[PDB]
């Protein structure tokens, strides 16, 4: 399951390109390597973050992983519903599971990432 309307990370990660920001997230493969999410670490709003910067921290039942800033820039939003119902992150990680808001410090480096070929390429190279 990799839906082709986002960017891609090779640490499988994906950002939702909107106007000049871009929602980002983990990959359905992301969460079903991590099993059933228990707790979401969250950065706060406002942080300028620089690329592949852990800024997030998804808590599951099987372990904890450092989400990174795909792209430099600043955080402009977080998903609040995460610290109520984390499991939103494996029940629709492409959706209702977004992590957090973020603004690119400039759009041209998105154009660095992956698209779900891309990603597609990756996940089948490391199984």
């Amino acid at each position: 399951d990799i839906p082709k309307d986002r960017f891609y990370t090779k640490t499988h990660e994906w950002a939702l390109p909107e106007g000049d920001t871009v929602l980002v997230g983990i990959t359905d493969y992301a969460q079903d390597a991590l099993g059933d999410v228990v707790y979401v670490e969250l950065p706060e709003v406002g942080r300028v973050v620089e690329k592949g910067e852990a800024v997030a921290v998804v808590e599951s039942v099987k372990t904890a992983s450092d989400i990174y800033a795909p792209v430099a820039g600043e955080i402009v939003e977080v998903n609040l519903a995460l610290e109520k119902t984390p499991e939103l992150v494996n029940q629709d990680p492409y959706g209702e599971g977004w992590i957090f808001r973020l603004k690119p410090r400039d759009m041209g480096d998105l154009d660095e990432l992956l698209d779900a070929g891309g990603y597609q390429e990756v996940l089948e190279s490391e199984a």
